[PDB]
């Protein structure tokens, strides 16, 4: 009521200040964007006194020297008792440090940081010298992810023309900002982007041809997001891929065939200028897309740089007139920085992939099928193909393809709940939402410990069973063992605080602490996450309201993911909290448990088909779903009885299983039984529809509910019928077709005599027709000595009977039918 309130989403660093971007509510209950410039932030340095000296001795030595070097009239400093329990050898468990507050903003040498190994006769180590400004703020003020912030003493007249936000304010000190307990959040303005590019052979540059923008202005994460939500505004921007003008009648045809607005531009520079203007006015909190992080944002950024778009900064929320001077492998940092203020929701990055394990390539069409169970056949659009510069039909189809991708990306991101889950993960880890969305696990792993330890007066550090190959005729269950390590850490009280280890030699194996030692920080945290998860699952059993129930499920998953990710803290080599002695201690107990899990399985007359620290596959010996699940639960109880904290679950159910490796198999999963293939090249372009039809039919018959002979004879009968059908050419010519795209001119292909597509193309040239880079050649290997490449002819030519061209039975029965079936039907 007296304080400025804001829901913070993202941040950036500039001039040793911390800017928070967020939302503010207006008198009409509508939320607009806002930014807060936070001054007066300081590093918390801790100086460790030598055995004889004291914190006061330190005060008298460096405070004057620090004042002079940084040009400060005074420096807040006081003794403080802190604890250390990490990897540095000669630092005691508890000591009296001199806590020093060094402002990020200093008159002199602000950019220079104090090294940990600063020479002195009063102290021999210094912590926090290289602290990050965002890290300091978040830790000192106990900020746990995106939330509401009470900001007192906000200055509404200090900041001028600094952002693309509606409200700009500042504070003189970070203590003026505190988090509130409000559990709800404001609606987000989401903007889905789809970009189509053009490869420029001359400069090897990726240029932009079109951009589609789909706006969703009131996405609410408090309630579930309605399926197939329609955008409030849809707009497509485009420029000519070849000439300076479009085909005739494009605008009229677009108005007639395409949804939303379509804006035409004479060049790319005008299009990108318009794009930036639209971002500014739309002011999205979230930018959704497919492969934005590692592909399209880089293209977009560099093209804006190339064409010198003055309003490029609107991609983020901080206003810049110039690009970073060094804008190289560190382009990712510059782009990430310039986007600050708008969250990047990329369904195809590491974070997005982790939520969609059922995928394999994570292509837009594949994800749409997996997550939404809807089919969309992708069109390969190559704007090098001249047809787009003159054929108005072609252009319209291309734009339609872009518009569809833009809305599929949005729908997928809502369906897999990428925003709400990452938010919960961010609230649990206390890091930045953007870091969760675009980073690995390491980030979340790091901040959850930074918060836990600093809250309990601790100084934090400075920044297998081989697969049984073959067909399994009985139900096989994949048992989830992801809680293995976190249950080990908890059971055996493994922590940085409890395990004595040789810090001189990290290869020396330590021992688990005796029961007398109190629960450490890491096990206590894991125990809590596990308890909170139960508190939520209990509530679900009673909850009737689907809205609250769905919210519970999200919270529940978030807690599970946080706990199952804790091992990375001490396991990952490049972790701020890496500890090899601890990693070894947890990995060894992991082997003991899995080895015994095998014996437990065999004690139930079960066979382990495959296993690792993440999952164990067991053959139930049953040919019935009900029987199989009962066996699964029995094994679940058996494993929990021997390991009270280890709770495993049934992840997959294979009625039949053809196994090669963990991610290379074919099987009938149960959710209704369905065919599921993994790690096997099924939809490979090298193979024609006939070969794919045959391979599919072969699998279905093997995994069929029939005996081996009567079913395998069905295969032989099928192949024989196929062979006679091929030899007598009674199959549709389409089924023999093979596609092959030309990346360059067929004449410029070195070794084109071996490539069937290059031969077909060159033949079309010598005739008269035109074919350049970007043309897809569809051909058939015809019967005739001539090479296979010389016997290859365009599909449409073989379709005409008067041409007397027939498919070569030898090639198709051998290379297209025998070879694939041989690799599939071996065991």
């Amino acid at each position: 009521t007296d304080t400025f309130q804001m829901f913070w989403l993202d941040y950036c660093e500039v001039n040793n200040t911390l800017i928070l971007f967020g939302k503010v509510k207006l008198k009409d209950d509508n939320c607009v964007s806002a930014m807060v410039q936070i001054n007066g932030l300081c590093r918390e340095l801790f100086f460790l006194p030598r055995e004889g000296k004291t914190p006061t001795d330190i005060h008298e030595e460096i405070i004057p020297l620090l004042m002079d070097k940084y040009g400060l009239d005074n420096i807040r400093a006081k003794p403080q008792k802190m604890k250390y329990s990490f990897e540095l050898p000669d630092i005691p468990s508890e000591s009296d440090y001199l806590k020093v507050l060094l402002p990020y903003q200093t008159p002199k040498s602000s950019r220079d940081t104090i090294p940990s190994d600063l020479s002195s006769d009063t102290f021999y180590h210094v912590f926090g010298g290289n602290s990050n400004i965002f890290e300091s703020f978040v830790i000192q003020n106990r900020i746990m992810g995106p939330c509401w912030l009470d900001i007192k003493g906000a200055d509404f007249n200090s900041i001028r023309n600094a952002s693309h936000c509606a409200v700009e304010v500042s504070v003189d000190k970070p203590q003026n900002i505190t988090p509130t307990t409000t559990k709800t959040m404001p609606n987000l303005r989401c903007l889905s982007l789809s970009i189509q590019t053009l490869m420029n052979p001359k400069e090897n540059k990726q240029e932009i041809v079109s951009i589609t923008l789909s706006a969703y202005r009131n996405i609410s994460l408090d309630s579930p997001i309605p399926e197939n939500i329609k955008p409030d505004d849809l707009c497509t921007l485009v420029r000519p891929p070849q000439s300076t003008s479009f085909p005739l009648g494009l605008a009229a045809l677009a108005k007639q065939k395409l949804p939303g607005r379509v804006r035409l531009f004479n060049n790319e520079k005008a299009m990108l200028s318009c794009f930036c203007a639209m971002l500014k006015v739309e002011d999205p909190d979230v930018i959704i897309g497919h492969r934005l992080q590692n592909v399209y944002l880089d293209v977009l950024a560099h093209r804006m740089h190339d064409l010198n778009i003055p309003t490029f900064s609107s991609i983020g929320r901080r206003l810049r007139r110039t690009w970073p001077e060094k804008f190289s492998n560190m382009n990712h940092f510059f782009i990430s920085d310039i986007c600050s203020g708008r969250l990047i929701c990329d369904i195809a990055n590491e974070m997005g992939q982790s939520l969609t394990p059922k995928c394999q390539s994570w292509d837009l069409s594949e994800m749409y099928q997996v997550t939404c169970e809807k089919e969309h056949k992708p069109l390969d659009i190559d704007y090098q193909n001249p047809q787009y510069q003159n054929d108005v039909n072609s252009m319209t189809m291309a734009l339609q393809e872009n518009i569809t991708n833009c809305m599929i990306s949005a729908e997928v991101s809502y369906r897999i709940q990428l925003l709400t889950l990452t938010k919960q993960l961010t609230n649990l880890a206390g890091n930045a939402w953007a870091q969760t969305l675009g980073g690995t696990r390491a980030g979340r792993n790091e901040y959850i410990l930074l918060h836990e330890f600093s809250r309990n007066g601790f100084i934090v550090p400075d920044k297998v069973f081989e697969p049984e190959k073959g067909l399994h005729k009985n139900y096989v269950l994949v048992m989830d063992f992801n809680s293995l390590y976190p249950s080990i850490i908890q059971e055996f009280n493994i922590c940085f605080t409890t395990v004595d280890r040789n810090k001189e030699d990290i290869d020396e194996l330590p021992s688990v602490p005796p029961s007398e030692v109190d629960q450490g920080v890491l096990p206590r945290l894991l125990a809590n996450l596990v308890d909170r998860r139960r508190e939520v699952k209990k509530v679900m059993k009673t909850e009737t309201d689907p809205h609250k129930r769905v919210q519970c499920d999200i919270r529940q998953q978030a807690l599970k993911l946080t706990a199952n990710s804790m091992y990375g803290c001490l396991g990952y080599v490049n972790s701020r909290f890496y500890a090899k002695p601890l990693a070894m201690l947890v990995t060894n107990k992991g082997r003991e448990i899995l080895m015994n899990t095998r014996q437990l399985a065999e004690s139930m007359n079960l066979l382990v088909v495959y296993g690792d620290t993440d999952s164990v596959m067991i053959d139930t010996g049953c040919d019935n779903y009900a029987d199989a699940i009962k066996i699964g639960l029995g094994f679940k109880r058996l494993v929990n009885e021997r390991y009270r904290l280890l709770e495993i679950d049934i992840d997959n159910v294979f009625k039949k299983l053809l196994l090669h490796a963990k991610k290379k198999y074919a099987a009938l999963t149960v959710n209704t039984t369905v065919l599921e293939v993994k790690g096997l090249d099924m939809k490979r372009r090298e193979f024609c529809p006939l070969s794919r039809d045959v391979s599919i039919h072969v699998l279905n018959t093997i995994l069929s509910d029939k005996d081996p002979e009567e079913a395998l004879q069905e295969v032989y009968d099928y192949l024989e019928d196929i062979r006679i059908k091929v030899e007598t050419n009674n199959i549709r010519i389409d089924k023999y077709k093979i596609n092959m795209k030309l990346s360059k001119d067929p004449k410029a292909y070195p070794g084109g005599k071996n490539m069937p597509a290059v031969q077909v193309a060159l033949r079309m040239r010598k005739a008269g027709r035109v074919v350049k880079a970007g043309s897809v050649i569809t051909f058939v290997i015809t019967k005739q000595a001539l090479s296979v490449a010389e016997r290859a002819h365009a599909l449409n030519e073989v379709m005409i009977k008067s041409n007397n061209l027939i498919p070569d039975p030898q090639y198709y029965l051998e290379k297209q039918i025998f070879a694939p079936v041989e690799r599939l039907l071996e065991r």
